[PDB]
């Protein structure tokens, strides 16, 4: 679908990013890494919007009181989804601020702890894109 491959553009992108590799750390210190997440970031929401769209033209008919419920669940499953790559590209500001406060002494240990931490937040953006897939793919049912 066009929204997993905006996902996955998305996921790559902070695959890189986790390598903390020499230019990784050189473009988290400017804006560049935020902003081009951020781009991703919505791009993808935007993809997920309009499939939702299309697929309540193929709908099987079931009591209305099921397909509010299926709707507020699947719009939540979004709202989890843009809400966990916020809170990546919200981790990497932190990551920014902090280095400045060192007033250049070195940033190893930060760069420890980020890397843990972009994998824990990285875990539960795959959680949640799974658990959307799965919702999406019997939301015409
Ligand atoms: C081909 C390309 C661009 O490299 C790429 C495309 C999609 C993903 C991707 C990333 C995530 Cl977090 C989740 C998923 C979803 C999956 N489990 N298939 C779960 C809904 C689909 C797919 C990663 C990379």
């Amino acid at each position: 679908q066009r929204w997993e491959l905006a996902l996955g553009r998305f996921w790559d992108y902070l695959r890189w990013v986790q390598t903390l590799s020499e230019q990784v750390q050189e473009e988290l210190l400017s804006s560049q890494v935020t902003q081009e997440l951020r781009a991703l970031m919505d791009e993808t929401m935007k993809e997920l919007k309009a499939y939702k769209s299309e697929l309540e033209e193929q709908l099987t008919p079931v009591a209305e009181e099921t397909r509010a419920r299926l709707s507020k669940e699947l719009q939540a499953a979004q709202a989890r989804l843009g809400a966990d790559m916020e809170d990546v590209r919200g981790r990497l500001v932190q990551y920014r601020g902090e280095v400045q406060a060192m007033l250049g002494q070195s940033t190893e240990e930060l760069r420890v702890r980020l890397a843990s931490h972009l994998r824990k937040l990285r875990k539960r953006l795959l959680r949640d894109a799974d658990d959307l897939q799965k919702r999406l793919a019997v939301y015409q049912a």
